[PDB]
């Protein structure tokens, strides 16, 4: 037969409408839940571990994916377009501080496959292979 090296290539354009359809607020709220859930039980246990200046941004990045996860279990589709956008915008900013706070711990996201990981850094565009404005789910 034939050389074996079938299933890979380049699916890294194609990655961020994937992570998109994934991180989509249907997928995005049961996962930034469950991780919310854990945060403060991981925060807790690593507590004497960590750096003041980590573990403060790490409890700021727990209390605002808890707003997230909020405002998806206390929308209705009820609520007007309006509304629609608004819970969304402000979402939206909460993530845009969170991401700009940092990355949750990969054993936090040891639920999520491994691929579509999320490097501050690269959430920060401070050093982007693109620097176009590559994005998540954002852009
Ligand atoms: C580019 C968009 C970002 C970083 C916002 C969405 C992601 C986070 C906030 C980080 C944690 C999210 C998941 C584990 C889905």
């Amino acid at each position: 037969g034939m050389d074996e090296g079938d299933g890979e290539g380049n699916i890294l354009p194609i990655m961020q409408s994937i992570m998109q359809n994934l991180l989509s607020k249907d997928v995005l709220y049961p996962s930034l839940k469950e991780i919310t859930e854990k945060y403060p039980e991981w925060l807790q246990s690593h507590r004497e571990s960590l750096p003041p200046e980590q573990f403060e941004k790490y409890q700021e990045q727990h209390s605002v994916m808890c707003k997230i996860c909020e405002q998806f279990e206390a929308e209705t589709p009820t609520d007007s377009e309006t509304t629609q956008k608004a819970r969304f915008e402000m979402v939206l900013d909460l993530m845009q501080q969170l991401q700009d706070l940092g990355h949750p711990p990969k054993e936090l996201a040891g639920e999520m496959p491994p691929g579509l990981n999320f490097d501050l850094d690269a959430l920060n565009l401070s050093g982007p292979p693109g620097a176009s404005g590559e994005q998540c789910l954002i852009m």
